[PDB]
């Protein structure tokens, strides 16, 4: 990344096993933060993955009630949104793998890899 006073997703992956000891819920994340990246890495072709909803189970029971997760996803290459539709007047967010980062799969792949080497 930029370097220097440590990295943004490496930054956010430190304050998420510091401030948050119950580590059943750091892992927690982890599962469905990997498990989601995965279904990007195994089909790179299926574009239509990379879309992941905040008002949502999964993520408000879990990483809406955890640490800076939700920074460390934004840093590794995810943007909001709220969606463009005429349905809801209110902002309903997603989380979009951004193309700034679709251009640099490598980024991604040093992302999931900083995850990973969480020691």
């Amino acid at each position: 990344g930029s370097h220097m006073s440590t990295d943004p997703v490496a930054a956010s992956i430190m304050k998420i096993y510091t401030f948050n000891k119950d580590q059943d819920r750091v892992k927690l994340g982890v599962d469905t933060i990997a498990k989601y990246l995965d279904n990007i890495h195994l089909h790179p072709e299926e574009e239509k993955y990379r879309k992941i909803k905040l008002q949502n189970k999964v993520f408000q029971e879990r990483i809406n009630c955890l640490e800076g997760t939700h920074e460390f996803f934004e840093a590794i290459g995810f943007q909001k949104v709220l969606l463009p539709a005429q349905d809801q007047e209110d902002p309903e967010e997603f989380y979009v793998l951004s193309e700034t980062t679709l251009a640099q799969p490598q980024s991604l792949e040093r992302h999931k890899e900083q995850l990973l080497a969480a020691e």
